[PDB]
Parts: C-alpha cells; structure tokens; sequence
C-alpha cells in the first residue's frame, strides 16, 4: 500500500501542523503512520499541570488518548515511543528504532519540524532523527537482506513561529477539503482553545497565500492550506 | 493552447540552459515560446570578433541564424527584442514590450537567469525583466480590458558557475527523452564545442544528482537533467 | 514636535501595514506624517477596474479620498508624490523631493516596505527611496544652512507573504490600545473585505506571538499586534 | 529584586564581553549573577601553562581569584560549574543545574555566547545551554510548583572575531559611565595586557558606531559601548 | 618535514574528493597523512553487501586495501580509526585521538567534509572532529609540555552534492599535473565505475570554472581542479 | 609594468580603506591607479560646509588637493570622474569611462567598497560600477581589437561598519611594513583626527585578528592588517 511517516516530537504536534496533509492522503489511498517521540509531558501540558495531584504519568495517559483520538478522526495510525519531553534527549538506539519504522512503512514523504526553533530545543531534534533514520534505513549494510528505503521527500510542516525559525514554506499543500476534520482532530486538544483558534488562522492566512501563488482571480476554490518546507530537490518530467 | 515563456538574456543561452526543458514541454503539448533580448553580440561572441572586418550586424545575424535553428530543433518559437548586451539596459518601453509578450503567451510557467551572477551583468537584468513584467501583465489596470496573467510559476535556469551565482536547484527537470533533440540545438551553436562538452557534462550530473534524489535502486532510468530554482511556493495535493 | 515618517508605495500600503503604528504613536503625542508614493492606480485597484469606463484619473480620485479619510482616523497628516504605480520608477527629483520631506518632518523613525517583494517591485523601491533619502537629508552638503536630519531609525513593516520576502520581526509594537482605529481605517479601504480579515488575522497572529514573547503567563494583554524588521542597530542603556 | 543572568563559558569570557553590561545594570538596581561555566584553564590560560610545575587545580584556583576579584569590581555574584573546557562537554545534569539557576535568579535578561564561533567550541555549547536550561525552566512540568520562568531576552555579547563568527550587533549597550569600572575588572585579567588593549579598542570602535547610529551631531555622549546579537524579537509600545 | 592532513569520514572519500590535493601536495615535500575514521562498511559498500555471506568485518577488509593502495598511488600515509558509520558516533576519545594527530603530524593545512550534507550525517560529524581537535591541540593545557599547533588552513573538500550542501568553492586547485594520479586512486575504488565517471566529469568542470577564474584566454593549461571552500581567513602579502 | 586598481566612491575612501593595499603593493613593483569617482563633496566633507561661504566647487579643491597628496605618499596615481555624490549616480558613459581605465591599466587586482551599505548607497554603487566595468573590459566586442582585460581578482575593502554592511574579511593583508606611510597619508585627511584614530584602531584590531589565523604564538610580526572580502574564488597550487 501507499504509505508515508509524520514524526512529531510531542504528541500534540502532529494535530496543529500535519493533521490536513495526514487527512489529505489518507483519502487518497494512503496508510499513514505518526510517531510521536513524547507527549510533550512536561512543556506541553501546562493545563494538567495546573491541576493539583498531577503526575507525568497522569499527563501522559491524558496526551496518549487525545494522540488516538485525533488520530481516528484524521485517518492515520500513531505509536508513541515515549523517550521523554524538555529535554528530548535521544541515542543510537532511538534512531534504529526510527529507521525500523522506516523500514516497516516504506513511507512515500515524510513530515516533521523546522530544524531550527528558538522556542522549542526537542523540536529541531525530531527533525535530525527523522532525517538521520531515514538515511540509516537507506544503507544496504543496514541489518543486510530487509528491503531498503529509496529517497522519499521530506518536509518541515510550520512552527509556530515561522519567521523566527528561518522557516520558509516553498509547498502549500491544498487541504481545503479535509478542513472539518483537521478542526475536529484540533478539537481532541482539550482545553487548548486558544491553539484552535491560532491554527484556524494559521490556515486561513496560508490559503490566501496559496491562492495568491496560483493567480489571485483563479477559480480554485482554496481555503485552507498548510505550508511545507523541502529538504531534497523534487524530480518532475513538467514545471507547471 | 497550453504554453510558456523563455527569457534568455542573450541569444545562446536558452539552448544551453533551457534546450530540454524545451523540447521536453513542446512534446507535452505545450506552445514554448523564446525571447532573446539580446544575441551575446558585444560579450558572448569571441570567435567571430576574431576573424577579420567583423561587425555588431555581422554578428548579429551570425547569432540570430543559429537561434532560429536551435528553436526549430526544439520545438519552440523565438522572438529578439535586440536592445543589446555588455551593456545590456532596459526601460519602462522594454518592460512593457515583454508584458505584451507575457498577455499574448499566457505562459504556463517561465524560465530566465538566476538573480545574481558576478560573470555576467546582463543575466540577473534579464530575470528582472522577466520577473517585474510578469507583474505588470498581472496588474487589472495595464491595458484595461485585456485577458489578465495569472501566477505562472518562474525558475532560474543552471548558471555556468552556480556555487558562485548562489544558486540552487530545488528542482530537477528529466531531460533524458529529448537529449538528443537538446544536443543538436547544441551543435547549432558553432565553433562553441568546448561549451558543447561542458554543457554534456552538466546534464550528465544533474542526471547523476536527479537520480539520487528518486532512489538510487529506483528502476527509474534518469541520464541527463536540467536543474532549476523556483521563484515561487509550488500550491499540490500531493507531497510524494 | 515629536515627529514621524511613513513611506508608502501605494496609498493603501499604510493602513494595512502600518495603521497601528501609525495611531498608537499619534496618542502619544507625535506627528504622523505619510507620503503615498503612488495611489496604487494600475495595479491595487482591480474592483475599480472591473467597474465600466474607468480611468487612471478616476481610480487615483477614488484612492486619494480613502487615504484622506484613513489618515484622519488614524491621526495622521498624508501627501501623495502621484509618481505612478506599476512600474513605479523614480529619478533624483523624486528622491530630493522625499529629502525635502524628511528635513520638514524631521522624523524620529520611518517606516515603509521590506527590501525583497517578488509579489511588487514597487515595494522595494519605496523602502530605497526612504532610505537614501533618508541619508541625503543627512549631508550637511545638502542644501547647506538647512537643518540636518539625525539617525532616525527605519523599520520594515509587514509584507503580504513576509517568509517569501525573507522578511522576519524583530519588533513587535502592541497596537491593542488603538485596534478600533486601526480597523475603522482599514474598513475605509471600500470593497477589500477579505483584506479587512487577513490583516485582522495578521494582528491576531503577531498578537499571540508578541505575547509569547514576553511570557505566556504574563498578565500584559497583548492581542493585537504589528511586527517590524529593523533596519539599524539600536543604541540602548537597558537590555531588559 | 529586579535581576538578570550573564553564563559565561570560560571564567574571563564574562570580563571581556560582558563587564560593561554587568556594571551598568547593576547601578540600574539589578542583582546581576554569572555562571562560569569552566575555568578556561586548560585553553584560556597559557601564561600560567608556561610557567613550571603547573596543574589544572593551580589553574583553576588562579582563574577562580580573577573572576571573583572582576565580579566584585562589576557589582555582579558569580559561581562556578567546573565542568571543564577544551573540551567542554555538558549532560541533563549541566542542564538542569543551570535551568536551577534560572528558577532562582528569574533574570530579566541573559547575556551569553555567539551561536557560532570556528575559534572555541566551547562558545556556542555555553549559549545552547544557556537558551535550553531557559526553556526548561519555563516548563510547568518541569519541578511542578516552582515559579516557572517568563521570556527574558537572550543576547551573544562580542566574539573575538566577530565577522568570522556570523555574528552582528543590533543593539548597542552605550557604558560610557562604567568604562573605569570595566576597565578595572579588564586589569584583574593578570598578564593579558594584549586583550586589554584589544578590548579597550573594541569598545571604543563600538562607540563611535553607536554614536553614528544616534546621529553623527547628536549631543550625546557615547564613548564607550558594548554590542550585543538579540535571540529574540523584542515587543515594544514605542519605535524611537 | 612539510607535512599536511585529510580527515576522511568513511575510507574511500579522500581518494574522490582530496585525491590531486594530496598527490599535489606530495610532490611539493609534504609529507601528507590521512585519517579514514571509518571505512563507510555499511553505507558506501552496497555492492559488497549484495555479494553473498558479507560481513562487516570483510566489507571493512576490503575497504582497507582499497584505501592503503590508493594511498600508496597519492604519495599518502594513512590510518584507520575504524569507529564505525551509519551512524558515526565519536566521544572526547575519539576527539583526543585526532588531537593527537595534529600533535604528531602538525599539518599546514586540514582538508575534510562540509559542515552540511543532507545526504550523509557522518560527514559533517568528521569535519566537526578534525576542527574541534584542532583546536584542542592548540591548547597548551592539553598535554602541557607538547608542541603546540599552530592555526593551519582548514577547507571543506567538494560534497558529491555540492548546492544541496550549500558549499561554495572559493578556492580552486589546480590539480592538472596530478590527474593521472587521482585517476588511478580512483581506479582502486573497485567496481564504482559510475563515480569514476562523475569525479572525473567534477574535476574536469572544476578545471573549466578554475580557467575562467584566471582568463578565459590566460595560456594556462587548467584541465583538472579540485574547488575547496576555507574555513578561516588566509593571511598574506599580496592580493594577486 | 605590473599594476592594480583602487576603484573609490569618495575621494577620501581609498586612504582609509585601502592605503595600506597600495602602499605595500606599490613597494612590490605595482603601478598602483585610483579612480576617485566623486570627492565626497556633499555627504563626506561636513567640517568644510561649517565654514562660511563654502561652495562644492570649493570643497572639490579642497577633497583633490588631500587626496592627491596622499596618493602620491603612498605610491599610487590617482585621477578623478567628479560624477558628484548624494547621491551619485552613473549611466553607460561612466561605465565606459571606467572600462577604458580596466584596458589601460590592465590590473592584476581590483579593490573597492562592499556592495552593502545601508549608511551610505554611494558606496555599493561604486563596486557595482567597478565590476560590471571589468566584464565590459573582458568583451572582445567591446572596442574590438584593443587588448581585453583577464581576470583580475575583485576584493571590498572594509566599510565604517562591517557587520551592519554583512561584509566578511576572507583575506587579511599585512600592512605593518607600510602602517607610517598609511598614516601619513591619513594625516592629509584634514580636519577628521577623530578618524584617523579609528582607522588606526581598524588596523590594530585586524592585525590581532590576522595574527591568530597564522598562529598566536608564531614569530610573524603582524601589527597592522586591512581585511578584503574577495569576490572571486582564487586559483592556486598550494593550500598552506
Ligand atoms: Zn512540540
Ligand atoms: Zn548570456
Ligand atoms: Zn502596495
Ligand atoms: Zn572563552
Ligand atoms: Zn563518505
Ligand atoms: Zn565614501
């Protein structure tokens, strides 16, 4: 089957700036899978913090159900390799982890964070795991006789602020017909209205911009879109 | 008819930048039309102006025969706007002889020069040119009435000496099916063989770098490439 | 009196990038003062366009009465140089025309357009001329026996697609006070209502991000905001 | 008490680049407090190593006298990690220690090293922690209960070589009325008369431009300053 | 004795990248070494994982050879690290190991990989080794008592994707007299014919660009280049 | 004879920029030229409008008289364009003007400002002026028959403001054998002590800079040093 991988460094990442493109291709005929490397317990979950009695356990059991319920309603499938939050801190062992999944889903694309984020150290890690598995799972000297990775493209979905992060989007991905269920994914994120709203408007401004990029008096109806930023050169046979 | 635009600063350049993506999109359908705004007659023209009692007009006509049988080997229609080169200067006339070019064309997508060149003044001038009058052939109140432009999508083709231009390819166009129309453009560019090779050698590494990009185990069979880079945000459905 | 400059391609330019500034140093006591270079006739009027037997000089009418009543909300003085949009073009007349204002005015700070817009090249060349003009204001051999002007900064406010201008914040000015001001301009930009929301949601997003960046549990109301790119260092005796 | 925090790779680090600003914000009414985070006694002290029978511990205990001696000089407090330099290497441990810091001193600001530096590895590792052990400190889940950290602005203060280092100044911090003061701390450096004149010079050279970028005529004063590369996007009410 | 060094992340890189470098250098009396701190077993040995009954161990044996030969047809001395690639992972061991290399060898200049490569994680991590152990052995606290290095020229040998790994040559090495040298280096690569062709086709583009960077009508006779990109800045006595 | 160039916004530029870069040079054998392309008669000669009754015709009498004193202290020729400053600008004619000095002087290296400058938009002008000359003067086309010129290296000298300019020393030239001459000529510079002192510490700190890139603890004498950012990769066979 047409498969392709987000991996997102807290579990709630994913929702906020995959959930149209994992929506988008579920559609189209692809299994989608999103590791999330955490759950973002410890600098993503000020809410439960702020309740009394409340445990890294707790937080994560709380993060963990919203992760499977937003990933239902999107369309994909979610692991959660659960190595730890502020700080993220990974080893040999986590990357053949992540090229083994790379191995397992043979993905067409893969979608994880900007490589630089001033806010947010576990962000960029994410990232250079993802990248560093992938090329691990390309080696043939890599638990020799599996089927290898080819090259697939990988992006860099947006931060949360993008300019601060030398984030440029040069790929809108159209996601104007999977939008009601990117909301609902959204509205998985409990207590964290203030999120949907911003990434409503992150959506919002993004379709304007994409429509922009097709000719402003087109008739394509573009609404909502996420904007991606390209690691490798793409391959085409047309520059339409 | 499906269409796009070529500006090539001088006479040559469109057939040892652009000759594939040419020949490759006429096949597809598409009407591939050239501006030359100059013919290279002052700085790209060295072997002429060293035979004896040459001239500008000599030149001239020298470059503009050997243009015409290029674009006919490729499938594509030329036009010279001669203005001149080494120096090469425009003006607003010059900037709206090209949007006429872009209202009539309706390009589905266009290739110049890349924006910086420390080797060649005219090169980044030329993409200016095309850039700013893609803009005003977008503008309701140029030429009110006429049928507007819309976003067509702008590259800078492959510099002689990229690293130095700042240029990048985001982007690699698969030649491999038209080079043997894009080498006998080439072979109309006379008493030029050393660039003949080079030129050989480039598409046969971008080919090398295209194929990388797809899986180096891919089946896919890409010999010669053409790389570009992308003015613009590409707007898809699709990340694979 | 306490004195600024804003240096707008186009009339409309200043409400939507700079209205907030614009009204919120107007309360603390500052001339406001704004130059629209163009009226943005040919190439930011497309509704006018669309409308039967419309002319330059009806479109600039039209413009010129929103910029005037914008200005007035927004408490700002405005004079339009009328030079003509698309392609807009300038000269040394234009440029000691805008010295002329600068030793008038005597800003504290500028404000005008980033340095890079492949979406307008009129963009850029405003920022240029309030640059150097900025600096020939400077010259004591400039209309010697003239006052000179200092070293008043100079900001870049906030591009259409501000990631494709390679533009970033490194300010951010909390307009929360004067939003109402701000959005009453803006709705004097007749028939733009979908510009009215994005740079609604611009504001919101800067807003959330500003607040960010002062601490997220802080209790400063920040909800509406514009960002800025400087263009000189600042010279402070506090870092806080 | 207003406070603020300066981390300091090597114990001199914080004379050099940072003694103005120390000075200066602590007659401002802040508990200024430095990290050192080694004592530079293997990289950083090569007279002492030229002397005979010398140890890392006589190093140590020389270095450790001259930061105290310049810190009482500058107003500031100032501890010592030790975790060694040439290499210097820090773990979660380092981390959490330093994200301590920051949830005792709560700065209102954090001077530290350029993000790049082709001289001393050690440079950069000192500010990724110093930006890290901050963001951690944020975390409500980091030491639940604890008063978390807001968003203190975080400088590079001057490398050596700072074009080589990528590094620019937007801000100026003008120190004219602590130069002694620096100065004084500058003469605890025993034996490095070389960088003292160096670093005379660099704020002299800092001040002339800091006087230009208020207006070449202005009646200020400003003779002596500090540069500084700013992290973060300030936010602000005002653009004089 | 003169002396020079190449830090080489997998074996078979110098001979592609820094071959006519150190057959050049050779014949000018330097006594050039080379550390390969892995052999690229399980990475860049596809076609013997392919092969039935590989191992690690015997793919590592036939990298070796391959390496010793060609080191022996350069005019090289050469050392194996054998760390392991894919990934490549180094401690402060490994980091005192190289610094005792340079303390050895002392080098007048380090060639070794760029400091970005999407495409091969480990190359960077050995430039990053063969400058921050250079810079250790600077240190006269590092083994006090040894000879310490002094500052030699470090480049970044040519990427096999040079604009993906935005590496620009800004220095050319006429490697003309050597090619028949690097050419039988490269030979020993066996059964890698394909990057035979390409590093042949690099080094004859490199000799184009190289010539036009002197005359395009100069009589020198530049067929072969190697382009480098310089870490520091170089130190001379005459701009030529 | 061997020569070289020193193409100059202002006529007092090429003393503190680049007197050290002709004084050396010329002490080597160089027939040293400059082209002043305006005297700095509006923007850089403020003391001189203080006085009463001053005219630009007087302060040109006045700049020509210093700098021809100082050329001829260094070693150097020097003619004038007087095309004016702030601002200055240039059509064809200047641009041939300077061709025409490539193809008589012939130089072996070209030094000029920063093509950056956001305190003064001469000063880009200038090197843009000076580049694109050189091109002109390589076309066999131009003024067919004359001797055309190769490829002299191009370097920017250092602006007032090297960060602020993103201008980068890639090249340190050491100066110290010809600082009393620089000096000397710095003194005719009359009126500005407060840059003389400025331009000596430039000096001081770049020969401290470009000692540590040879090696602090080698024996080179390095005292004083301009930096130059080259605009063309070098070509060479030796690496040290
Ligand atoms: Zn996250
Ligand atoms: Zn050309
Ligand atoms: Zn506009
Ligand atoms: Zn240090
Ligand atoms: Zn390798
Ligand atoms: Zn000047």
């Amino acid at each position: 089957m047409k498969s392709a991988l987000v991996v997102s460094a807290h579990s709630a990442d994913f929702v906020w700036r995959a959930g149209g493109a994992i929506a988008l291709h579920a559609e189209q005929g692809y299994a989608m899978h999103v590791v999330c490397l955490s759950f973002g317990e410890r600098g993503e979950s000020a809410k439960l913090w702020r309740k009394g009695e409340m445990t890294e356990a707790k937080v994560k059991d709380a993060r963990r159900e919203e992760a499977m319920a937003a990933a239902e309603i999107l369309g994909a499938s979610v692991e959660f390799f659960d190595i730890g939050d502020y700080p993220m801190r990974a080893d040999k062992d986590t990357l053949f982890r992540l090229a083994d999944v790379y191995r397992r889903v043979q993905p067409e694309f893969v979608l994880s964070h900007s490589l630089k984020d001033p806010y947010n150290y576990d962000h960029p890690l994410a990232m250079h795991l993802a990248q560093e598995a992938r090329i691990i799972a390309q080696a043939e000297g890599y638990k020799p006789g599996e089927k290898i990775v080819g090259a697939p493209p990988v992006y860099a979905f947006e931060p949360h602020q993008p300019e601060q992060c030398e984030w440029r989007p040069d790929t809108f991905l159209d996601i104007t017909s999977v939008w009601d269920k990117k909301y609902a994914a959204i509205q998985c994120m409990a207590g964290q209205e203030h999120l949907w709203e911003y990434y409503t408007r992150v959506a919002l401004q993004r379709g304007v911009q994409a429509k922009r990029n097709v000719g402003i008096t087109s008739a394509r109806n573009i609404v909502y879109a996420e904007g991606l930023q390209s690691v490798f050169p793409r391959v085409t046979e047309n520059l339409a």
